[PDB]
């Protein structure tokens, strides 16, 4: 498995050092003028300044590379930070973008109010459907852009399907994979050109940092991206790097606990009589699920479900006395949220209605507790 | 009036926890209380935060400490300073806009103005911003914004702020200057008429050479808010750890600063005075064009500058056998700096705008820090006189 | 009753600032409100703190975590295991006194207790406290307290604390008991009769190999104080950033104890059937001397034990030729660790008390981590073959 | 001779994979390249490290650095001043030995000495060190140790190190100094005949109030192993973080001191002429018992100093009305403090001994730091002036 992989991670110690050092260091020394030449040509090994590389940082990245499968791996400071730089990198003026028509509040932010901005145009379309992205396309589209399952919906996209019209037609596939892990998730290994995700969530677990990684398929484009990032200026931080690469340590142990307690907690909620409706993608139930069990070996534990009015989810969602009312995911502990008015707050009405979000859905992160004990929790919240 | 010393060592805020030093908020989320208090706080209601992305307490300390020697109606930090660069001009320029900026800028500042805004639509001139008529002549009815550095990386060219901030605000510009080479101690272009101030913090402000960070400053509430907008989408954040690492060095910027203007000062009248060297570009120096508007518009210099040697191999000889100083990029630390802009901090600007910005294989920059000038001036002349 | 894994996630206390992650407190000292707010801080009146070293709300956090799982009064945290080891004994143990601890103990407990105490007008007697009555016969009028680590260090040595524990009791002497191989998950001293109970957090309670501290906790209220009145003294201090690593690495001992126990079981059976091996000191083995006390006092086993190989030639072999197990002192990481105690954790340790402890240049104790059981079996496998 | 500012910012050591900051190495343990070479750094044969306790790369570079100013032959870092007591006391004081200290001390070692020492066999006699003949007339024959504090806190009584060595050196007594209250910017117990120096570098070392952390220097190799020999079965370690910290303070205690120094001056003059202060007890002052004895023995002065009101009511009032001086325990940070001995840092201190040490409820205890000057004393004069 993953695990021993993620402890034995390649390259050297420094000085004999165990845990690897953390390089709070903002510039590198040279032995000459001709060896920084050479460093600022890409000949020899070495660093220079830490936003064109950091030890720590990449001990990080190549943690994520291996997992991934990719040609590299860039850390920035926050997932959209690699969002924005897995995307500005390659588009530019003229060129055509299509997105999942549901994706994380500040994702549809940058492609609604920034892109265009900078004259890229971009068509928010559903994405569980193959033929609506080959209808959608122009002469002049560059890019795809997917979350799947997607935030808060848990919308799944047939990846494999959208990456061979991709690479028929000249487009890059870029996925967001935040909400099931690089455990459970590999979007290069279904044919996309880059995988992202918010490292705040899963891969890091414990709630304390904020960060993004970045992974692409090709050299050449893993270049691009951390050329962009020199200049546009999101990096992980040494000591988040420290952080990430250490909650990295227990991922694939938390995440076979997140699996199996999300999928009790969700069917738990689907046989309630308080519930409408559980969007959980390894539900039998949910229209995603034959393609989320074919194109993924596992699922994340954050899943939305719907509450029979907005009372009754206020009342739910403030009776809670071990889940915490929180946005965020993917943490140690068990996170509860209202997208309609938070994560999704500042959704354009228009894009509100096209992904489903009404005032009854209520979005939970299950943690890695006991699962009696959480299931106890939204009993007596529900129920009392 | 309170001294600047005074107000970073007490800035405003409460307490957390009683505690002396402000804590470190090493957090990704924050717990709502209801459904409506975080509703609340996503509208812009209410007191309290969400999400670090969003705000993090000890970021917003940081900021609240810049935020004060500049002036400024609010400060953004950012994870670098090029976060802080990308954040205030991008957050502003849409296709179809044009920006003039400096011609003799930062290399990755050239980068992203040469490719990546051309990319976005933004129309872009590198123009010599110490003439203000050059600046006036370069106009068009779609011009947004000026960028300045001034004094300029790595050459200390000197832009006339005031003057140049006149035509901005007649014509409907933002002036947007970089004042990383001076610190807010000496540099304030809130007051000489800009609209937006940045810093690398990775330099003077942390002071230490142990983060890489940015801030932005903005005169205007709500240029801020569009910063802080800008960054919620695009990324680039200071991670709480360095936030206190920042605050923790911006406590002695202003007896650092009077350090580094005097022995700066020591430093570059000890080598224009040394046969071996042939120019010194520091603007504090009565011989450099453009000192009398450094002198009127500045409160003192910072310590970092270009100087000229007879040859290349002369500038070899020289930096590779100084035992103070380090050869490596960057400035503004506590220890000095000294590097070949030719082939590292600028070594991959386009030709033609190296021509125009005066950058030759015999010019050395140097950054001086806090050390006893007398140690830093006998190791240069040590390696001067060498054999 | 919530479950354990619950419990850590979800300590008692305020949020900070609505903080989820409970912040870093690194400040040396804190603000009053007025002198009479100080003042009364000073003689224990109203809530609040003064200064870092007489209590740090980042370190009582972690502290508040420990002293749950334990079921103690309280719990202090310190800069080391030994920290935790001189103050949960010389807050104590006074000129005149006398102390009998383990015969088998981590290298510098026995420096501590050899070289230290006896400075300090303390009497030592190192014995064998897998036998209750070798404790009794080595009892005076002037015994004060019994020191323990079970499994011990590295032998794994089992003693019946619970049976000690009443001697203890009878006798008006405390048990202090090191439970370090075993993490709080699966030992609980308090809980058979011990006084105090302590850890090296350097090891399963971080479990991340990132951290030096230590923590202990006591049964009364009183203890815990004197514990923390000598640490105001002494100054073996745990740091602030330390603490939010090792409350944040706390957060998944119990799944991590599980797995390093299971792990650690497999790889002792590998051992134990292996032709290269003469025997495996793992107290979860039938086979193991002490197996029976450990099962009925102990809820897991720590992963972490000795074995014996047919030379120094063959154990130097072996160690030097491994690619996923690393050649390093301390144990309870996350990945595998191995050492040779003869010459490395117990190099110091006068022949004496070596004989006594039963360590040769043939043992080689080895740390089993959480990967993969079959990639470290395969590496010692890979190892045992040339 | 190169100044101390210049070798604290140059520390000998190689760089670390070139990181020109030190790395911080949060690290428990340390591999092995074979059983020989791990056996052999047991034994002490070879270069490298095992295991944090034993020896941690950063927090050698913080000893390093302090080994340096002290010019001691080595150094050993702590987790606290009261680890660097202890470890430095004990770790050569045994039943039957003879301890004199100085009278006046730091509340905690009071506790120390007082609580723990006789426990442990050791005899401990407190003494006027400010009288050479008291601390003869004290001595025994199995008097092994004396244990000064000078400047005294809080009470800035100065004791005779030179001529108390001189003693100590003829008996066969180790002196042991606590430096805290000045810095080793000032004062070199190591020059003076001290066998130990040492500091809670939580003070002025660190300076900015964000770390706990002891250190302790002796002048042989021996005593030097001894002490931290003691340190690895007491387990007082100073953390990877928090000597990254102290470090990185350090690189700016020079100038930092020497405003402190001429701040806590100027403050102390201000205090002695106000018509509501009775008496200040700053050593630097010519009123002062003992300046003949600091001028001679000490480079400077700390800024942590006590002076006497008319009554506790008005000492009381003084103190809760600051805006710039800030009431907390603790000195020598970047800030200004201010604190009530009798009832806070002294409040532990039996009578007798109180008695002795002079601390009474109209004592204040000002910490103070480097502010603009003039803001400082404003600040205390509106709070003097008050209605
Ligand atoms: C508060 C944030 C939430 N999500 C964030 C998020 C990001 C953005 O990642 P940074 O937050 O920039 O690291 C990217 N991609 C996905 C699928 C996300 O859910 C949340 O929903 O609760
Ligand atoms: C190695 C870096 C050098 N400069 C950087 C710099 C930045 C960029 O700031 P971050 O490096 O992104 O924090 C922005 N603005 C100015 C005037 C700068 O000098 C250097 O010159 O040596
Ligand atoms: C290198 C250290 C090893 N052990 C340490 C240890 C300590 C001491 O704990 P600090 O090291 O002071 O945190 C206390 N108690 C026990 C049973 C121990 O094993 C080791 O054996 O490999
Ligand atoms: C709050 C603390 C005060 N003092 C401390 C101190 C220590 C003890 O050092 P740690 O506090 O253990 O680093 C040792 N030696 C001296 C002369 C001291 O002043 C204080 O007075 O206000």
């Amino acid at each position: 498995d993953i695990t021993t992989t993620l402890l034995h991670p390649k390259g050297d110690h420094v000085l004999h050092s165990h845990a690897y050092p953390i390089f709070q260091t903002s510039t590198f020394c040279f032995d000459s003028t001709q060896q920084g030449a050479d460093l600022f040509m890409g000949k020899g090994e070495g660093h220079i300044y830490s936003r064109l590389g950091n030890p720590t940082v990449e001990q990080f990245e190549e943690m994520v590379c291996s997992i991934e499968g990719a040609a590299g791996s860039a850390a920035f400071g926050s997932g959209m930070g690699a969002i924005s730089s897995s995307t500005l990198a390659f588009l530019q003026k003229g060129d055509h973008l299509i997105a999942g028509d549901t994706l994380y509040g500040c994702t549809v932010s940058l492609f609604t109010h920034w892109l265009p901005r900078f004259g890229i145009e971009v068509d928010l379309i559903d994405t569980s459907d193959v033929e609506k992205v080959k209808a959608a396309w122009k002469p002049n589209t560059k890019m795809v852009y997917l979350e799947s399952p997607a935030n808060p919906t848990c919308k799944v996209s047939d990846i494999k399907g959208i990456a061979v019209v991709c690479h028929e037609r000249g487009a890059r596939l870029v996925v967001d994979a935040t909400f099931t892990s690089p455990c459970f998730l590999k979007p290069l290994e279904l044919g996309a050109d880059i995988a992202l995700h918010s490292v705040s969530k899963y891969i890091n677990g414990h709630g304390d940092v904020i960060g993004g990684v970045s992974s692409a398929k090709t050299a050449e484009d893993i270049a691009t991206i951390k050329f962009y990032r020199k200049d546009a200026g999101s990096l992980m931080a040494p000591m988040d790097a420290f952080l990430c690469a250490r909650g990295m340590k227990t991922l694939p142990i938390r995440m076979q606990i997140h699996m199996e307690n999300g999928l009790k907690v969700a069917k738990f909620l689907e046989q309630h009589e308080k519930i409408v409706k559980v969007n959980h993608p390894g539900l039998e139930s949910f229209p995603g699920h034959d393609i989320a069990k074919k194109q993924m070996t596992g699922y994340g534990s954050t899943f939305l479900f719907e509450m029979k009015s907005f009372e009754a989810a206020k009342k739910l969602m403030e009776h809670l006395k071990v889940c915490t009312l929180a946005v965020s995911l993917g943490c140690v502990d068990t996170l509860i949220e209202h997208p309609a008015s938070m994560t999704h707050a500042a959704v354009p009405e228009n894009i509100m209605r096209k992904q489903g979000i009404t005032p009854e859905l209520v979005r939970i992160s299950v943690g890695i507790e006991n699962v009696d004990d959480i299931i106890a929790d939204l009993k007596q919240a529900l129920e009392l």
